[PDB]
């Protein structure tokens, strides 16, 4: 009846492409080549590196197998579409957990706190978010990125909404998808002890824990985003800056970061963005064919037959994945290199697929 | 498979309390003696009066046999428990009306279609300032509002990880609730389709407005509504009647008075009212030793404190919100200026009494 990890727990065979997960541009398609299409196990076995990468196991004597167990019943419980999907999930994990340990330039770091085996700079002028924000907190950040999108159906909010769906229902229009992503993940944690890999979490802890990821899921629901970036950028520039032995603080950055990690294909090197982009409107064109079905008007860049794949990513980062990189940078927050000045690949990236659809528009 | 309403759709007999909708010491428990214990036909036969006072059948086209099928669907989903029940339900429907429709001194009326009870210079009105489909969603709101109330809190949910807690993310679990489960009833045949005349931008509309209306009701949000409308009442202009969304605020401020009329009500409705809310308490508490947790506070029927859970509830919940409405120029009253307020004197009399209570207790 439960779902349960399967065979060895750790697959074997991935070690050459698991080591290359500090980096930006992670190849995660050759990863789900080499797992296999639909395999169902890339989001349990980045979630196993990951854990173990940052001592996270021990951290909270965290017993394996319900661990496994649970992340593969999870990563089951993704739809088989093409962009809201497990490999989706996975990304979007790398890349807060990317975000977390990589080193800051300028930053300053405070037991409590676990830390990347992949982090070697010995430099004083750099440090990570993790030195910042406690392993229970940063934990529930890295949970929430693997379980945001459970159980996704591949359908906007507002197509929910519109359609009166039994989701939209019951959720009262609000924060429809994002309320079930959380819920359903939730609900399916619950269900059986054999996933109860928070076992050694006091009450209190799994407590506040929960809160923690159902804080930073519903953080993903972009009718939110203007608000988010208006209140970071509040706190960056007030008379202190960011405090981080404010768990208030440190809650708006986990939300921050879990949000840029979710909208970061525009910030990574252009073959990969190409590659998720065509994912997007894929599943965007089901919506339009569905909404055609229904007799609504099709939805703006979800029609098969009209494709404007540059109007849509160019637009999507003018208006929200730009702002978001510009307040996140502005606050310091955003891995690089001194070089003094400093190298950022993630914003260099950003520019550079702008410009690329800029100049796809002009044509 | 429907719920569909019973007999003849409307009640004679009951035109002498009826008559007595119009004060605010409206006798319900009569009422409630009058139709029958679990006739299950109180909410659905005040909603007809009210509806039909504000002329509401007419302004929408309400179909009475959809409008009356809904009703009571509507009141039998709500459970046989000592508070939360249909009773409660047809108290702060009555409530509302009663603010939105009985004189306020010295409110101007706005420079939209509105309604005027057939009840209705110097005064004016909430039904004078606020649409009708605004008025209709705040009074389907009300009749809604704890629909399927297990007689238990949010926080017991949340403590106990039940199913509707993991449902809702611990974030206004009931609330969300009521109305989504009044919705999806609503929704679920065509025999309740009350709403039928309007079109699909006022229907969406009035859905979101009674979803704003029925989640205000969350007492977690109550120093957040309180704060927020001291904010709009004492800022640049105050209360705008053409702004939408001061409109929203005052209905749900509305909303949040009703629901919590009790303490403002004479004394004899007061205590009837608390001995429900303890009650319902004490199943509560019944549950929580039984699960081997701690007994809330108030809730343990072999320790009772009546006068200390009704004393705070009044200095900390219900003074404050009384006081911001009353701020507002909101209150139902008469000019004596001074005003004399029958509900604001009602509540410093209960207040009194409770204090009284805890003198001897000491
Ligand atoms: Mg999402
Ligand atoms: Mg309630
Ligand atoms: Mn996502
Ligand atoms: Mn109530």
């Amino acid at each position: 009846k439960p779902i349960l990890a399967p065979e060895p727990l750790v697959m074997d065979n991935l070690d050459s492409i698991m080591e290359q997960l500090n980096t930006w541009n992670f190849p995660i398609f050759d990863l789900v080549e080499n797992i296999g299409r639909k395999c169902g196990r890339i989001l349990s076995q980045v979630s196993y590196r990951l854990f173990e990468d940052m001592g996270l196991f021990e951290a909270f004597k965290i017993p394996i197998r319900e661990f496994m167990n649970y992340f593969h019943a999870l990563e089951i419980g993704y739809r088989d579409i093409p962009y809201h999907n497990r490999i989706h999930a996975t990304d979007v994990l790398h890349a807060v957990w990317y975000l977390t340990t990589q080193p800051i330039p300028g930053l300053s770091t405070v037991g409590s706190y676990v830390f990347s085996k992949t982090y070697n700079v010995t430099d004083d002028k750099y440090g990570c978010l993790s030195g910042n924000i406690p392993a229970l907190e940063l934990m529930a950040l890295y949970v929430a990125a693997a379980m945001h999108d459970y159980d996704h159906p591949g359908r906007t909010n507002a197509f929910l909404v519109a359609t009166s769906a039994p989701q939209a229902v019951l959720y009262n229009d609000r924060s429809v998808l994002e309320n079930h992503h959380a819920a359903a993940a939730w609900n399916l944690f619950m269900s059986r002890p054999e996933y109860n890999f928070l076992i050694n979490l006091d009450h209190v802890e799994f407590k506040h824990f929960r809160f923690l990821v159902i804080e930073a899921i519903l953080a993903t629901d972009l009718k939110k985003h203007f608000d988010f970036v208006a209140k970071f950028n509040g706190k960056v520039n007030d008379d202190v800056g960011i405090d981080w032995t404010n768990e208030n603080d440190r809650l708006l950055v986990c939300q921050m970061c879990i949000k840029l990690a979710d909208i970061n294909g525009p910030a990574k090197c252009k073959e990969l963005h190409l590659q998720w982009t065509d994912g997007i409107v894929n599943e965007f064109y089901e919506q339009g064919d569905e909404e055609a079905s229904l007799g609504l008007p099709i939805s703006p860049f979800m029609d098969r037959s009209a494709p404007q794949l540059a109007n849509l990513q160019e637009s999507f980062i003018s208006h929200i994945v730009g702002p978001l990189c510009n307040s996140y940078d502005s606050a310091g927050l955003m891995p690089g290199k001194w070089v003094r000045k400093i190298y950022c690949q993630i914003t260099q990236h950003l520019l550079q697929n702008h410009k690329m659809w800029k100049k796809v528009i002009e044509e």
